[PDB]
């Protein structure tokens, strides 16, 4: 039998943003976790996710995704 459990968006099937039946996000959701999701969407690009050093810009959310970049 296939093991459906790593194709999912949400492993949760209590996660509002997928539906239960498929663990993929609902129409509309473009997320279900991270930093830079917020009620299943991205985060605005600029927002602020992670707080940097001193003379730096913070980390912030691109728009596009759910995590926040860490600069490389």
């Amino acid at each position: 039998e296939a093991e459906f459990g790593k194709e999912c968006d949400c492993s949760s099937p209590e996660n509002p943003c997928c539906d239960a039946a498929t663990c993929k996000l609902r129409p509309g959701a473009q997320c279900g976790e991270g930093l830079c999701c917020e009620q299943c969407k991205f985060s605005r690009a600029g927002k602020i996710c992670r707080i940097a050093r001193l003379d730096d810009l913070d980390d912030r959310c691109t728009g596009q995704s759910a995590d926040c970049p860490r600069y490389h």
